[PDB]
RNA sequence: ACAU
DNA sequence: CGATGT
């Protein structure tokens, strides 16, 4: 009902879907990037939801910080409460990085605890993320 | 249908 | 218009 304005909102941003991925996250209350990753040649939008998630659990355990991460994505709050990232895309030479990537964020949610509570943007009463890339 |  | 997902 009420943002939680203590927390960390992430995003994807891509070039086609699948195509060029990249994602960040921003202090929800400020904008200030927190993180942004290095785009990755092929991927899909919901791999790079999925990563943006993970790298922000991260993120945040390594800062021993309890605030919640935001994400407008169903599918990849989904994959991470599942520790698993259940993506369509053919495994073959051009999409090897993506799928290392999300093969090791699987590994690292298999091998630790967190208690961040992962929150799901209501975009339609709230408007974009704030960590959006925008059009 | 809903979320991207 | 297309694609990724539950
Ligand atoms: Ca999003
Ligand atoms: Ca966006
Ligand atoms: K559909």
């Amino acid at each position: 009902e009420e943002i939680i304005w203590e927390s960390l909102s992430v995003d994807v941003g891509s070039q086609g879907n699948p195509g060029i991925v990249e994602y960040k996250g921003v202090d929800t209350k400020t904008g200030e990037v927190l993180f942004e990753r290095e785009p990755i040649p092929i991927g899909t939008n919901n791999m790079g939801e999925f990563l943006a998630i993970v790298h922000g659990l991260r993120y945040l355990k390594e800062r021993n910080s309890r605030k919640p991460i935001y994400s407008d994505s169903q599918t990849a709050i989904k994959w991470v409460k599942d520790k698993k990232a259940k993506s369509t895309l053919v495994r073959n030479e051009e999409t090897a990085l993506i799928w290392k990537l999300v093969d090791e964020a699987e590994e690292w949610l298999n091998t630790h605890t967190y208690e961040t509570p992962i929150l799901k943007w209501q975009t339609d009463k709230w408007g974009e993320i704030k960590a959006d890339y925008g059009r």
